[PDB]
DNA sequence: GATAGCGCTATC
DNA sequence: TGATAG
DNA sequence: GCTATC
């Protein structure tokens, strides 16, 4: 992740919503805010989470009363994605993973927070003709908030991950923010390649299909793109390799494929996924962060993750806004 | 749970 | 008549 | 992402 040196978000409280491994913790502490709260009913992510937090987070959401909530100035909340990603069914609402985030609106009419800062995946942005998308819209004005929200790719913000998100920042009306901006985007110079690891540690995860087929020469130069080189099987999802020289590919939570949930990369001729450590680099993770023993779990996790630069850039904004009062 | 072929969508 | 990525 | 396999 990025350093920010002067701390926007100091003394401001937030509570990590639907935490995982933490990303918006890892985001906003690092602007000098203090986490009051964590929520996550998954076992595995609470393992980690805890062996990077010394906490464990609250189970289910939707039995948690809202009254309990602690106080807070931030509600950060990146619910879940499975049901209006590109990838999957898309019955959004009418999915069981679909709503969620009536959960986060019934805790933001009781805690009133000065701001709310979601996240999800960018097909949110346009699922059933946009319709979904004006409903978290809608809802949160009545609830008195404003309605930022934007669709942004992390080779912008110097990570290497064809990753896109929907960001949706909200704040309150009595606070009258007008100042409120995206990160602006900047050059990549980071590509897959520099954050691999000795492929001497790493022989465990080569794989060697003889219905591997290339379809592209290894390109020279690096580049903010994604460039495939060659396919296995019918070249399905976590059936496709691409080059370290370009960026890497989303990293999916269910994703299957026989290079199941980060993709396939040539590395030294060899052909194979990555390793969570990669991943987590990748999710711009800080190499002191703890991944969880189990790798299927690891690469899940960092699979429906956040890029932690990307929340960095918004959590600094969001405070340079709270932040300018003139008389 | 972990593994993997898949098979349909969105954007172009 | 195509092509790639989720 | 879904889902059948073990
Ligand atoms: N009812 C519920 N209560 C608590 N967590 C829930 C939940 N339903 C889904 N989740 C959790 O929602 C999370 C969405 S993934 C969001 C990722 C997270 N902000 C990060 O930085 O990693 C998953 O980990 C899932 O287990
Ligand atoms: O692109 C959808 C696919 O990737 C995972 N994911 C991607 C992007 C964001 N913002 N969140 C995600 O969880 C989920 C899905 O499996």
């Amino acid at each position: 992740m990025i350093e920010i040196k002067d701390k926007q978000l100091t003394g401001l409280r937030f509570i990590d919503l639907f935490a995982g491994l933490g990303g918006f913790r890892l985001a906003l502490e690092s602007c000098g805010a203090e986490c009051v709260y964590s929520n996550e009913w998954d076992k595995y992510a609470q393992e980690v989470y805890e062996m990077n937090f010394g906490e464990k987070p609250e189970g289910d959401i939707t039995q948690v009363n809202e009254k309990t909530i602690p106080d807070h100035d931030i509600l950060c909340a990146g619910f879940p994605c499975q049901a209006f990603s590109i990838s999957g069914k898309q019955k959004g609402f009418e999915d069981s993973r679909g709503t969620l985030f009536f959960d986060i609106a019934r805790i933001v009419r009781e805690k009133k927070p000065k701001v709310v800062f979601m996240e999800n995946v960018k097909n949110f942005a346009s699922h059933d003709n946009g319709n979904t998308l004006e409903v978290v819209k809608n809802t949160m004005n009545e609830l008195d908030y404003s309605f930022h929200a934007k669709v942004l790719n992390a080779l912008d913000y110097g990570i290497p991950q064809k990753r896109e998100a929907i960001y949706m920042i909200c704040f309150r009306n009595d606070l009258n923010i007008q100042n409120f901006q995206f990160p602006k985007p900047f050059e990549l110079n980071t590509f897959v390649k520099d954050l691999l690891l000795p492929d001497s540690e790493v022989e465990h995860l080569v794989i060697d299909r003889k219905d591997l087929v290339m379809t592209n020469q290894e390109i020279e130069q690096t580049t903010p793109k994604t460039v495939r080189l060659g396919i296995v099987g019918k070249g399905g999802q976590g059936e496709r390799i691409y080059s370290t020289r370009g960026i890497a590919i989303t990293l999916s939570a269910y994703g299957g494929g026989i290079f199941a949930k980060t993709g396939g990369y040539l590395v030294n001729g060899k052909t194979r996924k990555l390793h969570p450590r990669e991943c987590a680099r990748v999710m711009g993770y800080p190499d002191s962060y703890k991944v969880h023993p189990s790798t299927s779990q690891a690469y899940k996790q960092f699979g429906n993750s956040v890029v932690i630069n990307v929340l960095q850039y918004i959590a600094y904004n969001i405070g340079s806004s709270l932040n300018f009062k003139p008389y």
